[PDB]
């Protein structure tokens, strides 16, 4: 299995796994022109094999060997969502999904910001780096996906449950509630997430 967040991180900051950081960069460097990005999979094959490899030699292979570029979305999608726990901690899942349906703006802001403070540090920095990546795809103009449907995509891959296997009534009702977590967090903007892009 693959383990908890902090495993994959060091001492360093700002705190976002190497896999994390070259993705991002392969996926803004030849990415953004394609439509579809992070809702067409790539080969389940590649992305495996690439997954499988990382694993087992902790070392990220090149990415830019690969010929499509949603393998390596997929790829992303796959480490994150798999982690022993989501991004969003197990702690923390009821927090942001409570705090996503609050309708007041201020009100509902004021909880996010209150919710990712109290994120471990490289829960927060692995966090913080996606977000200003999504806000970029979101602003492609190929890309064709915006706040909304990144955020149905990312629902399951970064929020997922308060436990590892939920009975199935808990399970439908929380993906329900996923996707307007992330359209919160997108919706924060640049300049916050950027401020955790620092130096230990």
């Amino acid at each position: 299995m693959e383990g908890m967040l902090a495993d994959f991180v060091s001492q360093t900051s700002p705190m976002i796994p190497s896999i994390v950081v070259h993705c991002v960069n392969e996926i803004e460097q030849r990415g953004l022109t394609e439509t579809g990005l992070y809702r067409i999979s790539g080969c389940d094959r590649t992305v495996k094999e690439l997954k499988e490899k990382f694993l087992r030699v902790k070392t990220v292979p090149l990415l830019s060997k690969v010929d499509d570029i949603h393998a390596i979305c997929s790829l992303l999608k796959d480490f994150l969502r798999n982690l022993k726990e989501p991004l969003l901690t197990f702690r923390l899942n009821r927090a942001f999904m409570e705090a996503a349906e609050i309708t007041d703006e201020d009100n509902s802001i004021a909880a996010m910001y209150q919710a990712v403070g109290e994120l471990p540090q490289a829960n927060r920095d692995t966090l913080a780096f996606l977000m200003i990546h999504l806000q970029r795809v979101a602003q492609s103009p190929h890309t064709k996906m915006d706040v909304a449907n990144l955020a149905k995509v990312f629902g399951p891959t970064i929020v997922a449950h308060a436990v590892p296997n939920p009975d199935p009534v808990t399970m439908l009702q929380d993906i329900k509630r996923q996707p307007k977590v992330v359209e919160r967090l997108l919706s924060l903007p640049l300049e916050y997430w950027s401020q955790f892009m620092m130096v230990e």
